[PDB]
């Protein structure tokens, strides 16, 4: 149980890497830290591609997930 | 001789770096943006590899300098 769960620890995070969260306490869209932003699922794994150098990133729609899986497939 | 001076052109900087300099005006060692920072030698051009995640790099000496050139003819 223990080597299936860590397929998904590929995390080294920054010490002082705060996310931020709702008020019920779901993940924030958006993750901030050092002047760089990115869009997150509602696990705490960032989705490849979305960071961003300025600042507040679009999270992608429903179009957006369903072209990059249906491209993946056609691979 | 302007085919000769685009040789080191490539500047495609951000519209709103300014870049800091000193009282007489040579450029400072470091120069910073957005969360980066990084060296640059008296003309405007950043050291390749000196680009630094958190802030203030420390500028090479002149071992480092020599370690980079020797290195480079060796190849």
């Amino acid at each position: 149980e223990t080597v299936l769960s860590s397929q998904t620890c590929e995390q080294t995070p920054e010490r002082l890497f705060v996310p931020s969260c709702t008020t019920e306490g779901s993940y924030e869209d958006v993750q901030c830290f050092s002047g760089e932003c990115w869009c997150v699922n509602s696990w705490g794994k960032e989705l490849p591609g979305s960071r961003v150098r300025g600042g507040q990133p679009r999270c992608p729609t429903d179009c957006e997930k369903q072209r990059a899986r249906m491209q993946s497939l056609m691979g």
